[PDB]
């Protein structure tokens, strides 16, 4: 059960259309196992993601839509020493 990871938003959660944000999941070791989410409804762009940004633990938006709005959830974790809790959510809101 090891410590849920730390999630946030670049510049912030909430963000107008069309412009870019990042999310960022940082959690315990340099790089390498991390993965995010959407709860209610999986949300295909991470599934797009190059490994080399989600081994940073990084997630690029360059231009948000409706769509991307959601609660999002991440964790880390190697095969061993074993998966992490959920980080807590963050609500990805879009206006403007």
């Amino acid at each position: 059960p090891l410590p849920k990871p730390t999630l946030w938003a670049e510049p912030g959660s909430v963000i107008t259309q069309g412009s870019p944000v990042t999310l960022r999941c940082q959690g315990s070791l340099e790089t390498q196992e991390y993965h995010l989410y959407r709860e209610k409804k999986t949300a295909l762009w991470i599934t797009r993601i190059p490994q080399e940004l989600v081994k940073k633990g990084q997630f690029p938006i360059l231009s948000i839509t409706w769509e991307h709005a959601g609660r999002y959830c991440c964790i880390y974790g190697s095969h061993t020493v074993g998966l992490s809790e959920s980080s807590d959510p963050l609500e990805l809101v879009v206006t403007g």
